[PDB]
């Protein structure tokens, strides 16, 4: 029983109305859709690294969605209601920053930019102030001040891991939760940390191990998913 489909993965409903499956396709999507393919493996690869990751951010106090690691595709997770806004960390340029400012790929920040969108594919997920996500009430001004924390937090954590297997954490977004049903429910890091949400470039030849190889139509899509799972030493036994 499918609760949601996005681009890249699959929300299955669970016996247990507080638990879902978040099942990793194999499609790859850019360009709000006007790219799309199948890219084999891909979805079994991201669900070992964010199951990874996740564990990683969850051993330094992060609370995450992720319950268990079920199989090659799927983890059960909390069922939560997800805000809908995307936080981009970036820690040099790429991407559309790049482009909109005329600053070259890779030009290295004095400190980290958080950048906040608000997730509609309808509106091509048009970026928001903070004072619209407030006016609008997304989050209040205390939750607000709380994801930039957990954002930079996210950030340092998983630089430095990425850091220390030789991989440059350039950019990455993050979506979060609230638990259900509570008001006062903290701020659960939800979606996926993989190659399709995080820039990574290895640091010796700043070759793209991520989503851009499929953007750019670098080739060696899945080697380079492939290489940051196993420098991750994120494939189980
Ligand atoms: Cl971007
Ligand atoms: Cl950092």
């Amino acid at each position: 029983e499918k609760i949601y489909e996005g681009k890249a993965k699959i929300i299955f409903a669970t016996l247990n109305p507080l638990e879902v499956i978040q099942h990793f396709k194999d499609e790859i999507t850019a360009f709000n859709n006007k790219k799309a393919a199948i890219i084999h493996e891909k979805g079994i690869l991201n669900n070992y690294i964010s199951s990874f990751l996740m564990k990683k951010l969850i051993d330094k106090g992060i609370k995450t969605h992720f319950i268990s690691l079920l199989n090659q595709r799927e983890q059960l997770v909390k069922k939560i209601t997800i805000i809908p806004i995307e936080v981009v960390i970036r820690n040099l340029a790429a991407g559309n920053f790049s482009k909109r400012f005329q600053i070259a790929d890779g030009t290295p920040f004095k400190s980290p930019i958080i950048e906040f969108y608000y997730k509609n594919d309808e509106l091509s997920d048009p970026m928001v102030s903070e004072g619209h996500i407030l006016s609008f009430q997304w989050l209040t001004n205390q939750e607000l001040e709380k994801i930039k924390i957990l954002s930079l937090k996210i950030n340092n954590i998983l630089s430095e891991l990425f850091f220390n297997v030789g991989i440059k954490l350039v950019d990455f977004k993050l979506e979060f939760g609230k638990l259900h049903n509570d008001e006062q429910s903290d701020l659960f890091l939800a979606d996926e940390i993989s190659p399709d949400t995080c820039r990574l470039w290895d640091i010796s030849t700043n070759k793209r191990l991520d989503k851009d190889r499929y953007r750019l139509n670098l080739g060696n899509v899945i080697e380079g998913y492939r290489e940051v799972a196993h420098k991750l030493n994120a494939i189980p036994n």
